[PDB]
């Protein structure tokens, strides 16, 4: 599936001063619903054969975060985790979206999902979430040591790694796919990212939000300490977490989430970017698991 494909399937809305284009297969219907979240440096396109199993029982919605994939370029470049929670949750608002509904979500996709979560508790049938933002970092013992590649990117060498040469998208994320890409589908998540200079700078800003403690990032410390506390305390609150073998941060996941109530545990094989090569694994367990939450 080339890009064009994927995008063709889309629509887009308005959202605040901006615009953001998203999956939804079923536009308007008030039925069992989920939406997919993304993160660094991907978009909707992530989804793209991890939907087909679920959308014949459910409507699924899956957006492009404010800046990727095919949303709006925002022109003061800001694109920290509370203007992407501005844009997200104002595209939550303009979708007719039902009552309740199933968030599933992959890195900082997880990050504004958890938070979207704790923020409207009233609305949340269930999560599925997958090498997630689930815990701030304190030590680098418990975590994958990406401390030196942190430093690295939050100094000024970020600038040029990511919006001269686009490290995200050329480097990072091949390494975390363990299939190679064809050329039609990283092609499709270079799109977003063709012109050097600010069109890459949310694959440059989600970094530098990492939620490492006394790094200069308050806000998301906070944030991510508050949907934390109430992950680890909602027992009303059914997940599912997508374990991946090998994965990057999945084995400090399963450790950190160890006691969260209400979790299932499904393990597909993968790498951080697990989608790509799992799939069906991954679409067949949410589906089993939106079966599951009438229960
Ligand atoms: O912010 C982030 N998250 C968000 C996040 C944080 C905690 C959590 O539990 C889940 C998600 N994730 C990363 C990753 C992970 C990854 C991506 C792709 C390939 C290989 C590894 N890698 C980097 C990075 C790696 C080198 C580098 O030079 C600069 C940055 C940053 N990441």
């Amino acid at each position: 599936a080339t890009g064009d494909e994927w995008w063709a399937k889309c629509k887009q809305v308005d959202v605040l001063d901006s615009e953001m284009s998203y999956y939804d297969s079923d536009p308007g219907k008030h039925k069992n619903t989920v939406i997919f979240l993304h993160g660094n440096p991907t978009s909707s396109y992530l989804w793209r054969n991890v939907i087909p199993h679920v959308e014949p029982l459910a409507r699924c919605l899956a957006p492009d975060l404010i800046g990727m994939g095919k949303s709006g370029k925002l022109p003061n470049h800001s694109y920290r985790f509370v203007d992407h929670y501005r844009y997200l949750s104002a595209w939550f608002d303009s979708v007719n979206l039902p009552e309740k509904v199933t968030i599933v979500c992959h890195d900082w996709g997880s990050g504004l999902g958890f938070h979207w979560c704790n923020e409207h508790r009233d609305r949340v049938k269930g999560i599925v979430h997958m090498e997630s933002v689930v815990d701030v970092i304190e030590s680098w013992d418990e975590w994958p040591d990406i401390e030196e590649d942190i430093a690295l990117i939050k100094s000024e060498a970020g600038e040029e790694m990511v919006l001269k040469k686009n490290f995200f998208i050329e480097r990072l994320l091949p390494s975390s796919i363990m299939r190679k890409l064809s050329e039609e589908e990283m092609d499709a998540y270079r799109e977003p990212f063709v012109e050097p200079g600010e069109s890459r700078r949310p694959t440059l800003t989600w970094p530098r939000e990492i939620p490492l403690v006394k790094g200069g990032k308050p806000d998301v410390i906070e944030i991510v300490k508050s949907y934390n506390k109430w992950l680890s305390t909602s027992k009303d609150i059914p997940k599912l977490f997508i374990n991946a073998d090998p994965g990057f941060f999945s084995n400090a996941i399963k450790k950190v989430t160890k006691n969260w109530p209400n979790q299932k545990t499904v393990t597909v094989k993968g790498l951080h970017f697990l989608q790509e090569d799992s799939p069906e694994e991954i679409g067949e367990a949410i589906a089993d698991f939106l079966n599951e939450l009438t229960k």
